[PDB]
């Protein structure tokens, strides 16, 4: 019943006996002598010259006696002050080609150094503010920033780091959330979060344990000082082989707490950054002390950034809604609206939150209409009504929920939780160790990708997650995972002139009654259909398409627009022209009368007639197989994209290749719908209505080369535009399309990977680039930041 000899034990001693481990204070179960035996403080944390060779005093927090190296519990600077050694930060960086671990180490240990609220821009003030972190950054592997998940809150991001899952998949969709099945609420302050029912997926410490890899307990009670946390990881690393963990975790509540108090750019932020770097210095000094500084893989990682947010910048739903007392709001940098259950109508609530104030600093969303890149909808804990708060702003229920002590006060000057594309929300990643690359800069990536890497760093088979395994191979000098292209499931048909124009009774009227193009319009090979379906390849002068016979529309439409291409007007005799495609059966073609009968639905073309190379080739653009059902409100967005924006991108990027097509996601799970999951069709027909329309715009990273003659890395920008019957999302949609369309498309920017999940297609299968390069390209997100 005492902590003698079992201080910070890794053993699973539970209720009701008193424990002595990392979270005994959190579970309120420490033994009586835990503080006096395990949390010692005497003589501080740093050795002095007078303490060198001291008589061992069991009272002391750490020891400077000659025998302390044997015990593994020296102060982290013992060798520096006593044995005349240098600080790890003062040493010149030497490349770690192979792990230099003591005998008995079966794998290079992984220390995850989580820092709460560490903005990416905090690294700009380094070298002297953060000498130890700067050495890790410049001499290891770093990205300029790492993209967190939405919401950019602590618990959703830390668990995303641990599982590689979107919060909608691993369940921690917010710091606070309500589960209608549990009829209970989750909060980071409380005991309910310790209930395992809230945590889906498989975190890293569970993936490791299930595969015979010992994990140190990742979580530390706030009562434990950081020096004691580092000392405990160092003592754990001195355990025997059969007891020593292979993966550890240090969590710093800083610089989040000071960033919340003084804002990200405050001068009071350098002392916490110096404090964290001191802890980083203590870890590296301790590792070098244990001869582990060239054996351990250290990941310096943050969960999110920090934005200037003051209470003076708050939106109040009482200024929009008639009875906010009937509403439960998750307030702050994001908004989640629930029925309080004490006349609650989400349609009326959405309408009266939509573009009501001229500079409205939030936008309401039905969660299935949120930008798909956020992947924040497929969970019963995500409320149907969501508010995207503008950066630097808050949303609250009523004006009495804000709190300010003195005149014009605001207890906090910084906050986070915004859209994870926001640059202030970007956090840091530094990988230092034998498995990481030396002095290497990697492009920014999303924290959903780290779980795969940490599993690779530990020899672990990752649980199914939302990282693209292989996209971060360029961070590692050794790759345990070699990605392979998925097999094409459905082979394409290549129909000739099978049907006469006379056998068509589709109600279509038009006033006119091979590789040669693959080379030009299909630059990276045809997409692979990764599901069972019947579809045909259709060749034309200006575009190629994979036309689905089940969906009566192309799954994709590929075409290249040169830098010097010319945008022509639709000739007036062809304004309502839809010609039948003699290569496609009448039964597998759309009916033009179905669009007449459907008074809410119109139609558009995947390849734009505006970008036809000749008035003769323009007739192919009006084929029934280039036609997709489009709401007239969406046609405003699509026509502007097709007749102005594609040309603009071709003129800026020295030509572009465009792959456009429909997306069906009626259950908003981010995956392509089956035929039975499509909940809307064109009235009186089996023509399905897409929920989105994607486009993948690829060019040459070397803009001095045209898109069709590029012999190097590609540059991609993609979007998944919501196919909505109104433009309610765009508050300036009354104006010309040059004042709201491109802004709307930037908000719905997407990774090619997002489109692949949503379409069952695999792009970029025929390039001069390695597959790991392409996977990095597929996960790229053009943020417009
Ligand atoms: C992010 O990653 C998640 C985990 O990989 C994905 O969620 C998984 O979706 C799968 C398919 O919808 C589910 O898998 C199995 O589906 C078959 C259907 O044939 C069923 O028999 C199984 O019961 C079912 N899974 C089981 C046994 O639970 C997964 O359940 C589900 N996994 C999780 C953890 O949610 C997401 O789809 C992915 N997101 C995106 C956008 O790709
Ligand atoms: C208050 C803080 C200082 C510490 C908070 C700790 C808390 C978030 C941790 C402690 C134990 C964790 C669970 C445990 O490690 C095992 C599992 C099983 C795994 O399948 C899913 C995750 C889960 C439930 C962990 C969730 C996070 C917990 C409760
Ligand atoms: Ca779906
Ligand atoms: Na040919
Ligand atoms: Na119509
Ligand atoms: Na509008
Ligand atoms: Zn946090």
């Amino acid at each position: 019943g005492s902590c003698k000899g079992r201080c910070f034990e890794l053993q699973e001693v539970g209720p009701p006996d008193c424990r002595c481990d990392n979270l005994c204070k959190s579970y309120s179960s420490c033994c009586h002598d835990f503080d006096e035996l395990c949390l010692k403080t005497a003589r501080g944390w740093e050795c002095t010259k007078d303490r060198c060779g001291e008589v061992r005093n069991e009272e002391n927090a750490c020891h400077c006696s000659e025998d302390c190296l044997s015990r593994g519990d020296c102060c982290t600077n013992y060798q520096v002050v006593c044995k005349g050694e240098s600080h790890w930060v003062d040493d010149d960086c030497e490349e770690i080609k192979v792990p230099e671990c003591p005998a008995g180490f079966v794998r290079p240990p992984l220390i995850i150094f989580s820092v709460d609220g560490f903005r990416a821009s905090y690294m700009k003030k380094g070298s002297k503010v953060m000498p130890n972190i700067e050495k890790l950054r410049s001499c290891g592997t770093h990205a300029p920033y790492m993209r967190p998940v939405y919401p950019t809150k602590t618990f959703p991001n830390l668990y995303t780091l641990a599982t590689g899952l979107y919060p909608e998949s691993h369940g921690i969709v917010g710091n606070s959330m309500y589960d209608p099945v549990f009829d209970a609420s989750f909060h980071l302050r409380g005991r309910e979060k310790f209930n395992h029912r809230w945590w889906g997926g498989q975190p890293l410490w569970i993936t490791a344990t299930k595969q015979g890899v010992r994990a140190g307990t990742f979580f530390w009670s706030v009562s434990i000082p950081h020096e004691r946390r580092i000392l405990t990881i160092l003592q754990w690393l001195s355990l025997p082989d059969n007891e020593r963990p292979s993966v550890y975790a240090f969590y710093s509540e800083q610089p989040d707490f000071s960033g919340h108090k003084y804002g990200p750019f405050g001068p009071e932020m350098t002392n916490p950054l110096r404090e964290i770097d001191k802890t980083v210095g203590q870890l590296m000094d301790g590792l070098k002390q244990l001869r582990l500084h060239r054996c351990v893989n250290v990941i310096f990682v943050g969960d999110h950034g920090m934005e200037d947010v003051t209470c003076d910048r708050t939106e109040f739903l009482s200024n929009y809604l008639t009875n906010v007392d009937d509403i439960t709001l998750v307030p702050g940098t994001l908004g989640r609206i629930r029925a309080k259950s004490i006349k609650y109508d989400p349609k009326t609530i959405i309408a009266n939150l939509t573009c009501k104030k001229p500079d409205q600093h939030f936008k309401p969303y039905m969660k299935q209409h949120l930008p798909k890149r956020l992947h924040y909808a497929n969970n019963r804990r995500i409320e149907d009504i969501h508010l995207l708060v503008d950066r630097r702003w808050h949303v609250a229920r009523k004006p009495l929920d804000v709190y300010k002590k003195p005149s014009g006060k605001c207890f906090f000057q910084g906050d986070h939780g915004f859209d994870n594309k926001v640059n202030s929300m970007q956090t840091v990643f530094v990988g230092y160790g034998p498995t990481f690359k030396y002095r290497t800069k990697v492009p920014p990536f999303e924290n959903i990708e780290l779980y795969n890497v940490m599993c690779d760093l530990l020899g672990l088979k990752p649980a199914p997650n939302n990282g693209t395994h292989g996209s971060l191979n360029h961070l590692l000098r050794t790759n345990t995972f070699r990605p392979t292209m998925p097999d094409e499931v459905s082979r394409p048909n290549y129909p000739g002139i099978m049907y006469l124009q006379s056998e068509f009774d589709l109600g279509c009227t038009c006033d006119d009654k091979k590789g040669s193009t693959k080379e030009r319009h299909l630059l990276y090979g045809r997409p692979a259909v990764l599901y069972r379906t019947s579809y045909d390849i259709l060749y034309h002068t200006d575009f190629e398409s994979g036309y689905s016979e089940i969906f009566l529309m192309p799954l994709w439409t590929s075409y290249t627009i040169s830098k010097q291409a010319e945008v022509s007007s639709i000739p007036e005799h062809l304004t309502n022209c839809v010609r039948p495609d003699v290569r496609v059966s009448p039964g597998f073609s759309q009916n033009c009368l179905a669009y007449k009968n459907d008074k809410q639905m119109s139609y558009g073309f995947l390849f734009p007639p505006y970008l036809s190379s000749s008035p003769e080739a323009k007739y192919d653009a009006f084929l029934v197989t280039n036609m997709v059902p489009m709401y007239p409100a969406f046609k405003r967005v699509w026509a502007y994209f097709q007749r102005v924006l594609v040309k603009k991108y071709a003129s800026e990027r020295n030509g572009v290749n465009v792959i456009s097509g429909p997306i069906f996601d009626y259950n908003y799970d981010g995956l392509r719908d089956t035929e039975d999951e499509i909940k809307q069709y064109v009235e009186g027909s089996s023509i399905p209505v897409p929920t989105h329309y994607y486009s993948i715009i690829t060019s040459c990273l070397d803009f001095t080369q045209p898109a069709d003659k590029c012999d190097g890395p590609l540059s991609v920008s993609s979007f998944i535009l919501p196919h909505r019957p109104d433009n309610d999302e765009s508050c300036n949609s009354s104006e010309d399309e040059s004042k709201w369309v491109e802004e709307l498309m930037k908000m719905h920017t997407a990774r090619v990977r997002d489109i692949e999940h949503l379409t069952g297609l695999d792009f970029y299968r025929k390039t001069s680039r390695s597959y790991s390069e392409i996977l990095t390209l597929k996960t790229y997100l053009h943020t417009y930041e």
